[PDB]
């Protein structure tokens, strides 16, 4: 470890003069990030014609931005545009698909799954059980194939990029070892999605519009593979359902904000617009630069490796500090915004809760050292 | 009478866009005010500046004075209010959560989704006695739920596919006599009939009447039944402590359009909720009055409903679907289809609905009426 200076990218700087000023320091877009004016500008333009067209003229008027961010989210992930369905969010998305699922009601997840991934699991009468992992909670693709092997399950549910930890998950490596055992695979994407490449082959993929896409709260998407969705059986209408439709129009079915949806249609091109791998390079970037930089700090302790390719770092107080009322303290204080993960964000993982930082592309070395000299000064 | 001067009609047309062509379809989506759309974008934006959680923090007054303001519409503590997606995302939070025998009665004309809800949560549903306009019968009703008791009730007080006023709060307390709960459909009632009547649960939608934003809706539940449900999301054997209600109203969802509603029921008490309903049951009048003289059509509604609902059935087998396309494409006219899945134990054959809000003029009326006899 010889410390290694910042790439220089002008999509940084676009980045951030492509949305409103920051009025302290936002080191938190994994929880939720910050809207460009042209995100804000579409949704606001989308309740405008709501009231000048009538508001279900403007949502079928809307179609194809709607249709675009379907097809923009397939590229992604290398699914088709019409396998991809809009919701509230993941933990929508994740029910949606639990409460459907056929059969035997039987999963494997890493023991680091996302607190209510379990809650909605357990909801939906699902039997869990825990993949292999090492110490970092990465999941050991060999000893996971042949346990499988052995002794298989319904479907294995992968959350690619966890909401408590910055390490990056072999989701492709593990796609092809359940597929070898003839199991599918759901991932959560609610992290990884516009920072880790998603393009592993999984049967089903779900994200969130607020994250690193940088899209309005309140949507999220469930993308399902043909064969499997057609296996599904939604439980709204009941299976005896008198009006035709498919299982994805029925999974989509609801009243939801439409204009946030077309916002999110326009975050999602942004992305793409930005070019999606220099994008997840930058994201791998900002990681090391933090850790580099939080390296040397009395009371906290780094936990990812350097070198793991995700903006998401987080801190573990070595003498017993709440991270909860730190981050309070820093927006309070100083007008720095992080996230304080409980113990119940990862309850068979965490034996200790963490401060958590997740910056986007447009963070410098000077900010980070701003953070690190503010955690210091902490009382 | 007929042509009231009301300043209220004209502030509220001109606290919103211009319309297009005409806008006769508030029952399904009405018209957000430019304060509305304003607060909705200012919290976007807030939300950029000191973090999204951040924001929804400091927005907390907002949404509680939003909670305190359909309290006092439904008679019910601010308390007792959480916010949803919207009707169909309430009455099945409600019904998921429900304890111990899952039996209810409704009228034939509830609707579709709604049953849809129920028999997916596993209920039985029996039909109230009604009219002939589908208009419950207190009376009959109070004697069959005394012989055949039922875990709840659930009244739609003023339906999507007619315009006919429930008695509500009569039913209300012939139900409390036979000791069943209320549970009440107030998606179109909302800011429209007077909705306090002792329910023991009510939720509405945001972008009707109350003319709110999308993707928004509300639920509220009385302390003694709120704390008796079951919700299933966390599962009840969990560790996690937290209210019923406080489960309820777990999820992502779009915080900014929950501020943009409590602003649009801040405009409706600011205007003077009885004034607007008593204006709405006139241009229901006014409607039906003017509706009354059309080849092709019939007006389903009595004339003196207390509704700005009225639906036309076609005398000679048109299709309201087509019609309604017709009028927006070729008038820029926006009314709603109503298909028979929409009340599929009373509709016989769908009907054409306007659902103008107050700003509807007697001119606009005429235009509608005019262009509905030159309709292919
Ligand atoms: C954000 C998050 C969720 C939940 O997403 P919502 O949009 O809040 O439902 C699930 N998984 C992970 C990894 C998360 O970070
Ligand atoms: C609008 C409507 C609903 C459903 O409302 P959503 O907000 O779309 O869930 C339920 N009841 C009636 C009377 C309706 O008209």
């Amino acid at each position: 470890l010889v410390p290694r200076g910042s790439h220089m990218v002008m999509l940084a700087q676009q980045w951030r003069d492509a949305r409103p000023k920051v009025a302290g320091l936002h080191l938190d877009s994994g929880a939720c990030s910050r809207q460009s004016f042209a995100v804000i500008d579409a949704t606001t333009a989308h309740a405008r014609h709501e009231a000048e067209v009538g508001g279900y003229v403007a949502a079928e008027a809307a179609t194809p931005a709607l249709d675009a961010g379907r097809a923009a989210v397939a590229s992604l992930i290398g699914f088709a545009a019409s396998d991809v369905v809009y919701t509230s969010g993941s933990n929508h998305a994740i029910d949606l698909l639990l409460s459907s699922w056929p059969g035997k009601r039987t999963l494997a997840c890493l023991p680091g799954e996302y607190g209510p991934n379990l809650s909605a699991m357990a909801a939906n009468g699902f039997q869990v059980r825990a993949l292999p992992v090492d110490d970092d909670g990465r999941v050991l693709v060999d000893e996971a194939s042949h346990e499988l092997s052995a002794h298989p399950v319904a479907l294995v549910h992968l959350t690619a990029l966890a909401s408590h930890r910055g390490i990056a998950q072999p989701a492709a490596e593990l796609v092809e070892a359940c597929h070898n055992a003839g199991i599918p695979v759901v991932i959560d994407a609610a992290q990884a999605l516009g920072h880790l490449d998603c393009n592993v082959g999984a049967d089903a993929v779900y994200s969130s519009s607020r994250k690193w896409l940088a899209g309005p709260r309140g949507v999220g998407v469930l993308a399902v593979r043909p064969e499997l969705a057609e296996r599904l059986q939604p439980r709204i209408p009941p299976s005896d359902w008198p009006i035709p439709m498919s299982v994805l129009e029925k999974l989509e079915l609801g009243e939801h904000n439409a204009a946030a949806r077309v916002g999110f249609s326009v975050a999602v091109g942004e992305h793409l617009a930005a070019g999606p791998t220099a994008v997840r390079e930058r994201l791998a970037e900002v990681g090391r630069l933090s850790r580099q930089v939080l390296a040397e700090v009395d009371g906290w302790r780094v936990v990812e490796p350097v070198d793991q390719p995700t903006a998401i770092t987080t801190l573990e107080s070595t003498d017993g500090a709440d991270p909860a009322s730190v981050r309070s303290w820093l927006i309070a204080e100083r007008g720095i915004v992080t996230t304080a993960c409980e113990l119940a964000r990862a309850p068979f993982e965490m034996r200790t809760p963490v401060l958590r930082i997740s910056p986007h592309v447009d963070v410098t070395v000077d900010e980070l050292e701003q953070f690190a000299a503010a955690l210091r000064e902490a009382p």
